[PDB]
């Protein structure tokens, strides 16, 4: 089997993507955020705190005929944001572009955090890192693509971002007219249970490559890239007016100025961030201070390659017994 569907940024800055989902028997669809650095399936749903509710779509268990209460079965977790959630766990049947499994594990949220409730255009997520992350307990559940992977045509999934416009999550299959050149693949750690992988080196716009390895997440879930402070310092130097600002949390820089590309390495390859991708816009509405899309990862403790960098890529997360990650440019 195979699934693909359309994912769409939620705003006009790329913030996060949202992916159509069908849920429960008739299909409920909810949109949500699929996540490479979580392994949860979970959604606003007809338990959640109605306070807390603000605009989402809501999974209704009781409507669905195909929907079983997992007894006993709590699930709650904490997002490297500051953002947390928690519920009861049902089974369901769960369908993304075509593709379905049944007997999910479908995290039905009683609380979310205020971060969640605010963000009228994303009804949960759906992790996609590996099952070890999972939450629930006591009985800790599968992830959709581990539920999925032996039915695929092949145990992939491609992550294909796109920049102020729709991609594709495509499961089972490498649509090879989606990206140009070759995917060079690069070797996977599952040890901190994410898709974690070493960088070969960076360059900022037309500078010289720096061969250096930075280990790090490819994390769909995650909005910007986030790098270690020597990269990251390069980086803005080349921005003039560009500043770590406290205050604001990270690197500011002036709305009028041209940002450089940032290429990074996958082993001997090269993906090309180009300039306007690293533009987030004014810190508050009608400021001439934009956030930068490259910021440090000192004190996450974690280089993350978030959608900044993801989406500059076809990228395909390799599900085969010893995994891997591709890279190709498009």
């Amino acid at each position: 089997s195979t699934g693909s569907a359309t994912t769409t940024p939620i705003d006009s800055l790329d913030d996060a993507y949202i992916t159509p989902v069908q849920i429960g028997t008739p299909a409920q669809t909810l949109n949500l955020d699929f996540d490479t650095g979580s392994s949860d399936l979970w959604v606003f749903s007809s338990e959640t705190t109605a306070s807390e509710v603000d605009g989402q779509t809501i999974y209704t268990p009781s409507k669905s005929t195909t929907a079983k209460l997992l007894s006993g079965a709590t699930w709650s977790i904490s997002y490297g944001d500051g953002s947390s959630s928690s519920g009861d766990v049902y089974t369901d049947t769960v369908s993304v572009g075509g593709l379905t499994v049944t007997g999910q594990a479908v995290e039905s949220a009683k609380k979310v955090s205020s971060s969640f409730t605010e963000d009228s255009t994303i009804d949960g997520l759906l992790g996609l890192a590996f099952s070890t992350l999972n939450t629930v307990s006591p009985t800790q559940q599968k992830t959709f693509f581990d539920n999925a992977k032996a039915s695929l045509d092949s145990p992939v999934f491609t992550a294909d971002l796109g920049y102020h416009a729709p991609g594709t999550y495509n499961f089972g299959f490498i649509d090879t007219t989606a990206y140009t050149g070759s995917i060079t693949y690069t070797a996977v750690s599952t040890k901190q249970g994410f898709w974690e992988w070493t960088s070969t080196g960076y360059a900022v716009g037309s500078g010289t490559f720096k061969s250096t390895s930075i280990d790090g997440i490819a994390d769909t879930g995650t909005t910007l890239l986030y790098l270690p402070a020597t990269v990251v310092s390069a980086y803005w130097a080349q921005v003039s007016g560009a500043k770590s600002s406290s205050s604001v949390g990270g690197y500011v820089f002036p709305c009028s100025a041209t940002l450089p590309s940032f290429t990074f390495g996958v082993g001997s390859a090269r993906i090309v961030i180009p300039g306007d991708y690293i533009d987030f816009g004014p810190i508050s509405t009608g400021s001439s201070s934009c956030f930068g899309g490259i910021q440090s990862s000192a004190g996450i403790g974690i280089n993350i390659f978030g959608d900044v960098a993801l989406k500059a890529a076809f990228v395909v997360f390799n599900g085969a017994t010893t995994p891997t990650l591709g890279f190709a440019s498009k």
